[PDB]
């Protein structure tokens, strides 16, 4: 171990011992005449305000031994959340960090990345092309060549991503509500979270249904990429970590139901979840309607609504999509679903 590498490892292990337990909010909603409990795993209640704080620590740990000195620049592609966490860890460690982003990124998340002193490399792909991710990966490789010291953790293929969720995220959930949860709903982009959770649950709770939630136009599990307004959830490439056989079901959600879920849940309970979380809640509403015997499920909520305050919760961003922020109208997009505290 070099000097820089020993320290990084130690910082990462301190962050992990000091990482809080992520809470669960218990919510009830009647679906097709049958009451259901949603266990919302609120991963935005966390130091870097998303689940990707765990991902980021997993990844930094894996790239530490590659660090000779403090010359190293950390480069990574992100839709947002991983940026914030890697950005913060690198600020805390004194290591420079370049975040490769595109124009679709949530402004709130982009601002939290800049505030951590990262360098933003914006990619100029026009919003409503389908090559954003490939263009980001493209630009990352240009930067790894053009910058000495440069180190790419590769969230997309680095097994540390799935591994952290298998060994940390999934046991915590299991320990909290494993005896109760008949299903777990998980949004996909890289697929590392679900691949990790699935690896844990298929061993420890085989009877628990694992359900991927994705959005229209995402090709995590195959298909033809299409344009999307939501971020975090969805990718224009197949997952390295996960195939369709590794989970029990897969539901795609229209983005307007995801948006509707965000607003209605907030109105009904005061829990404001992030965009992918709304898609997960919408997806669980659909899935439970088709499964009368499923009455308790975890929704893994990747982040919270404060990250989307100038998109998903902004009346002006919604107007070009023909949507209000009126909970009553948006409830019609969820078949009248009503949430309450359990
Ligand atoms: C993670 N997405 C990112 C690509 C990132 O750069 O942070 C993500 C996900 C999907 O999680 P995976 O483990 O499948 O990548 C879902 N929801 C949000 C908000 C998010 O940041």
């Amino acid at each position: 171990l070099s000097t820089t590498a020993a320290e990084v490892l130690e910082h990462v292990d301190a962050a992990v011992a000091a990482y809080p337990e992520v809470p669960i909010a218990r919510v009830r909603v009647e679906v097709a005449g049958i009451p259901r409990t949603l266990l919302l795993k609120l991963e935005g209640r966390s130091p870097w305000r998303s689940i990707k704080g765990r991902t980021a620590l997993g990844l930094v740990r894996s790239i530490a031994p590659r660090m000779a000195s403090r010359d190293v620049t950390v480069v990574e592609s992100t839709s947002g959340n991983l940026g914030v966490a890697l950005s913060a860890i690198c600020r805390d460690l004194g290591l420079p960090f370049v975040a490769v982003v595109d124009l679709k990124q949530s402004p709130v998340i982009q601002a939290a990345i800049e505030a951590n002193g990262a360098r933003l490399e914006v990619v100029r792909t026009p919003a409503a092309a389908t090559t954003h991710l490939l263009d980001r990966l493209d630009r990352v490789r240009k930067l790894v060549a053009e910058i000495p010291g440069a180190v790419w953790p590769n969230q997309y293929e680095n097994d540390a991503n799935r591994h952290v969720h298998e060994t940390w995220t999934a046991p915590e959930i299991d320990r909290q509500v494993g005896g109760e949860a008949q299903a777990v709903f998980v949004a996909v982009s890289t697929g590392g979270t679900l691949a990790g959770l699935a690896a844990h649950f298929r061993r420890a709770r085989p009877a628990t249904r694992l359900v991927a939630v994705d959005v229209e136009g995402s090709t995590v599990f195959g298909g033809v990429p299409g344009g999307r307004v939501l971020t975090g959830i969805g990718a224009s490439r197949r997952s390295t970590f996960l195939t369709r056989a590794e989970c029990d079901d897969l539901v795609y959600v229209r983005e307007a139901a995801a948006i509707a879920a965000c607003h209605v849940l907030r109105a009904d309970t005061g829990i404001a979840v992030g965009g992918s979380s709304g898609a997960v809640v919408a997806g669980a509403l659909d899935h439970l309607a088709a499964h009368p015997g499923l009455t308790t499920a975890v929704c893994v909520c990747a982040d919270l609504g404060e990250n989307y305050a100038r998109t998903v919760y902004d009346p002006d961003w919604l107007a070009p999509l023909r949507l209000t922020d009126d909970p009553g109208l948006l409830r019609s997009r969820l078949r009248g679903a009503r949430f309450h505290h359990a």
